[PDB]
């Protein structure tokens, strides 16, 4: 009534795919910020597009960390 490896793995796998979709979307977010950086923008604008870009890279950074831990867990 405790050891259920298949169950355990479907739960982890779902966590992994969802994590990968987040990384993909965050990566998308960054490529669009780049585009946004090429346009006609002030300096407050350029300033914040760069802060966001930094937040998304850090976000992606953790998620790849988690991804590692999740893959450890499997089984």
């Amino acid at each position: 009534s405790s050891r259920q490896p298949v169950y355990h793995n479907l739960t982890i796998e779902e966590n992994i795919i969802n994590l990968k979709q987040k990384i993909y979307d965050n990566a998308t977010k960054i490529t669009n910020i780049d585009k946004g950086l090429q346009g006609s923008i002030t300096d407050d604008q350029k300033e914040n597009l760069l802060k966001l870009k930094e937040n998304y890279k850090q976000l992606i950074d953790n998620q790849k960390e988690q991804l590692k831990t999740y893959k450890n867990l499997l089984n």
